[PDB]
């Protein structure tokens, strides 16, 4: 976790999925599933509705996660030219990546935090 994530207020979570309108007891298949909630605005989603894998779900539950609208660059601190890490869902401007990106990767992308550059 980044320092500026470890100390800040966490908004009250809204106990409904913004996607399916169900509670923790009813996802899209009407089965129970704990919500993930934005620490800034409190908006929630079922991990299944957010299309997160279980591994990502587990990682994000451990972090101060921001929803799509609240998301801020973890480098410079939304537009359409943000990248979201497929490991932690943090946002980074392409020009804020290390090294900087100029085109959308075809496949997966991971940030420096989840996989620091090989300093040999
Ligand atoms: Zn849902
Ligand atoms: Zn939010
Ligand atoms: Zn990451
Ligand atoms: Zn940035």
């Amino acid at each position: 976790e980044l320092p500026h994530e470890k100390d800040k207020p966490v908004a009250e979570p809204i106990p409904i999925c913004s996607f399916c309108l169900g509670t923790k007891e009813q996802n899209r298949e009407k089965k129970p599933e704990e919500l993930i909630s934005c620490a800034d605005c409190g908006n929630s989603g079922h991990p299944s509705c957010l299309k997160f894998s279980p591994e990502l779900t587990v990682r994000v539950k451990a972090l101060r996660w921001q929803c799509i609208e609240c998301k801020t660059c973890s480098s410079c601190r939304n537009a359409d030219n943000m990248l979201f890490c497929d490991s932690c869902d943090r946002g980074f401007h392409m020009e804020c990546c290390d090294p900087p990106l100029t085109r959308m990767p075809k496949g997966m992308w991971i940030c420096q935090i989840c996989r620091p550059r090989k300093k040999g």
